[PDB]
């Protein structure tokens, strides 16, 4: 099973600059809950957001490239991805803009926080058909002193 973990700001925008400029604690710690344990394919781009590999997790990073660093994998395609992950029973596709198209089509759930902010930004989650999805889960938090913004952690999934 595939499943796609992304936090949305107003718009649907990801990420600006090659970098997202909000900072939520309790989201980062709900991200490391849903990964920990399981394979995270990301893109390049990503890669060099987050800069280090994450801990607890196979780091499977798509590029057209030859790999640069042995403490993850490296891919050159989709299917390659999925493979390198092996029989396991959920692979996390963490983004970007770009990986999240490839396998939307291929997800059956989505891990989603909608962030309460309003994010000039370049990269946006992909357009999803709202009528093939299920709401299984939501849970809304207002902002305190840790979390500036109100957001909703919310499950879908496919029907
Ligand atoms: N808010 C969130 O949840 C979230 C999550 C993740 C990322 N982000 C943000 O998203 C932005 C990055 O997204 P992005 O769309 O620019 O980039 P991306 O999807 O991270 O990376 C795209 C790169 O991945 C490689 N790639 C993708 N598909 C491939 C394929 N089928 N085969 C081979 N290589 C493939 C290519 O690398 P090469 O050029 O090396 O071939 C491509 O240029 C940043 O702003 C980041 O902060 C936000
Ligand atoms: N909901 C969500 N929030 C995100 O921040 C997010 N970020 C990415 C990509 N970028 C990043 C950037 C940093 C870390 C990071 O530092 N994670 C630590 C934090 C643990 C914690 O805060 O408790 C980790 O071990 O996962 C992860 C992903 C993909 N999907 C996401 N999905
Ligand atoms: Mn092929
Ligand atoms: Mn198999
Ligand atoms: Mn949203
Ligand atoms: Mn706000």
């Amino acid at each position: 099973m595939i499943s796609l973990i992304a936090a949305l700001a107003v718009d649907r925008v990801i990420g600006m600059e090659n970098a997202m400029p909000w900072n939520l604690p309790a989201d980062l710690a709900w991200f490391k809950r849903n990964t920990l344990n399981k394979p995270v394919i990301m893109g390049r781009h990503t890669w060099e957001s987050i800069g280090r590999p994450l801990p607890g997790r196979k780091n499977i990073i798509l590029s057209s490239q030859p790999g640069t660093d042995d403490r993850v994998t490296w891919v050159k395609s989709v299917d390659e991805a999925i493979a390198a992950c092996g029989d396991v029973p959920e692979i996390m596709v963490i983004g970007g803009g770009r990986v999240y198209e490839q396998f939307l089509p291929k997800a059956q759930k989505l891990y989603l926080t909608h962030i309460d902010a309003e994010v000039e930004g370049d990269t946006h989650f992909p357009d999803y058909e709202p009528d093939d999805w299920e709401s299984v889960f939501s849970e809304f938090h207002d902002a305190d002193a840790q979390n500036s913004h109100s957001y909703c952690f919310e499950i879908l999934e496919r029907r």
